[PDB]
């Protein structure tokens, strides 16, 4: 069980697909919802995301029917498609995902984040980092539902520097232009969903705090967090989780003026990535890190929460803390970050001490010694 969220408010689910096409924008929406008594979330709603997987674990591709058979079944505790909760306006997460994963695969600190009363976008990118995405090639595809996949894509080492950059710079203007399509339907401009569900888009019109906007992602998603931050001054502060700091142009380092907060995890942490990280350090700049003790790169992750405790431990997924453990201090800690520079009026300033690392299971800064 991916777990509920921890704040008050229900949470709803819906996918967003405008334009149709492989340059439109891809997103999963979690949002505070008004009701509570609708299906939940199909956590991994196409089998074509397991052959993904597949590829993006280096097996063949009968491994994806055999990750399908295991989880192609599991949901994740949102309400499928219930509408908005009205009468408040809700501040604005975009999250962007790992190498190899997707839009669906961070529903644990979506779903968090909702029901504490944000409207996040989770974003599919379209950079073939993704396992796999979808799009149709034009409307008539569109219409019947004929989907066209687009899958990971394996670099060689003399391709890693260059591709990995462009992905990163592909990956910022999807989350700038995910954050505009939001802004645009929230200013009531009508925007017929490419896929055909049952959530009006006309509910958001009027519900998102404009000026609170904030970036969140995890590993790839981590560079995409500095790289949009240093492109897009509409995001007022970001959260990078557990950092993968090599796609990153070496322009972007003194370019980031918005506060930034680090959450890494114990394990996945080296010289080279803390270093970029302390690259971003400027006297004049907001920035605040933490780790988290006895964690692992995927308890960012729902897969850190899709197996037993013996099976996730020996395939990474899980650390020597508790998976639950782990990602309520990250969600705290994030929320009281968002609490203080986006100037929410909500009670999050709760976890002020979290983002200093004061909590038994938190290390303040980072573990890992340089020079
Ligand atoms: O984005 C990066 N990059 C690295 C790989 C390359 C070296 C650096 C680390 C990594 O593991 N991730 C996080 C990937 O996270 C997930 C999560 C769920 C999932 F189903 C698939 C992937």
């Amino acid at each position: 069980k991916i777990p509920r969220g921890n704040g008050p408010y229900s949470v709803g689910c819906t996918d967003l697909m405008f334009d149709h096409t492989n340059k439109g924008t891809f997103l999963r929406l979690y949002y505070p919802s008004q009701d509570n008594d609708r299906l939940d979330t199909l956590w991994i709603p196409n089998k074509e995301y397991f052959w993904g997987l597949s590829k993006f674990l280096g097996t063949h591709w009968l491994m994806g029917n055999i990750l399908r058979l295991l989880f192609g079944s599991m949901t994740t505790p949102a309400n499928w498609n219930s509408p908005l909760r009205p009468g408040e306006k809700y501040p604005l997460v975009v999250f962007s995902h790992g190498l190899g994963a997707f839009r669906t695969l961070y529903s644990a600190i979506g779903i968090d984040l909702a029901s504490h009363g944000f409207i996040v976008a989770a974003v599919e990118h379209r950079d073939r980092s993704a396992s796999a995405t979808y799009y149709f090639k034009d409307q008539s595809a569109a219409e019947i539902g004929d989907k066209s996949w687009l899958y990971l894509r394996t670099l060689k080492q003399e391709e890693e520097t260059h591709i990995r950059n462009e992905q990163v710079r592909q990956r910022a203007k999807e989350c700038s232009q995910a954050l505009s399509l939001i802004l645009d339907i929230d200013h009531g401009k009508p925007v017929k969903n490419a896929l055909d569900l049952k959530f009006d888009m006309e509910q958001l019109k009027d519900s998102i705090d404009r000026e609170k906007i904030a970036v969140i992602g995890h590993s790839f998603g981590g560079a995409t967090v500095i790289q949009t931050l240093s492109e897009d001054q509409r995001f007022r502060c970001g959260i990078a989780l557990d950092a993968w700091m090599f796609p990153l142009g070496d322009e972007v380092y003194s370019r980031i003026p918005q506060p930034l907060f680090f959450i890494n995890s114990e394990y996945f942490q080296y010289p080279a990535n803390i270093i970029k990280m302390k690259k971003c350090y400027s006297p004049d700049k907001e920035r605040k890190m933490i780790t988290i003790r006895g964690s692992v790169h995927q308890n960012f992750a729902d897969f850190t929460f899709a197996t037993g405790k013996i099976i996730g431990h020996m395939l990474k997924l899980k650390g020597d803390i508790d998976s639950n453990v782990a990602i309520d201090l990250s969600n705290k800690a994030s929320l009281a970050f968002l609490q203080k520079h986006l100037g929410l009026h909500k009670d999050f300033d709760q976890w002020d001490c979290l983002i200093e690392g004061d909590d038994e299971n938190l290390i303040p800064g980072t573990n890992i010694n340089t020079t």
